[PDB]
């Protein structure tokens, strides 16, 4: 039960850790498009989606794993009009790391912390 | 990590796989009431509820497992007034397969992919 | 294992789910709502609701033989983010009082929850 902490993903806005590493598997908190350096949220959904994903990647990479070890995501979104766009960025991101797509749920919620357009949690396995 | 692929469940409409088998645990994507043979979404909530659960079954069977191996489900729905009808179908489903009911979370979201009334993810264990 | 968890210190399952499942290495709970197990009532105030959801989570993990410090992931479904700073405070004090490290978390505002409660919380805990 190792805690994961990285500056490549935003610090906790709250009583949670960024990730926990169980040995066989890794859980991340839900990541929002907040910039780890600047604390800023990008306006466009293309960018928010790239940024949530990088934030997830930082925690998974800080555990010593890679994108291809990601087996499950939930993508929580505020607007299904943004859907094809989120999917393009998210495919590109997996393809970039030559990783097969994880299992996934995608739901439209009412609202997200800081009024972001999306939030992504992940589960990775070691082997 | 072994990807699960079956034609008894709908082909992914985006960058995901229907299931992943970790040896120990199997994760499904969130199953919506899309008909694997036609692409149709049934109109009635009873039929939609029945149909997500058959899609979940289909992926868990393809992994070599069965419905009584499911330990967790998350049921995302668009209307809590549909709950008693969803509960009836879902109870019958597990009862039919002589299955112990899993842990479950049920929440009403704003909207789902393809304007479906529910989306169900499952987690199963091998032994 | 696939052991069902059953406790009277959390509200009983009336419906097609069980309170929790113990798998050996990990415990999963059902989503817990702020329904009081003795009175069957929902407190009106979100701090009370938050505290109670957490109690209800604790009851089931503890019935599994584990403790709060073993909880490794939560998802907090809420109906109003305006309640969030308040829920966070209650949630923090709950972990601090158990001397527990904070789990991983996801928090979203959904449209609605069972019984019009203000939050539902599910938990994943590991044995060691």
């Amino acid at each position: 039960k190792k805690i994961i902490e990285t500056q490549r993903a935003p610090g906790a806005i709250g009583p949670y850790v960024q990730g926990v590493d169980l040995g066989s598997m890794v859980f991340t908190s839900g990541q929002i498009p907040v910039c780890p350096q600047t604390g800023e949220i990008p306006a466009d959904v293309q960018d928010q989606a790239r940024l949530s994903l990088e934030n997830v990647k930082a925690i998974v990479v800080a555990a010593g794993l890679s994108v291809g070890d990601i087996i499950k995501m939930t993508v929580f979104i505020t607007d299904l009009n943004d859907f094809a766009t989120i999917n393009e960025v998210y495919k590109q991101f997996f393809d970039e790391h030559q990783a097969t797509y994880p299992t996934r749920s995608c739901v439209q919620v009412a609202r997200l912390p800081k009024d972001v357009k999306l939030e992504i949690e992940a589960i990775a396995v070691r082997s």
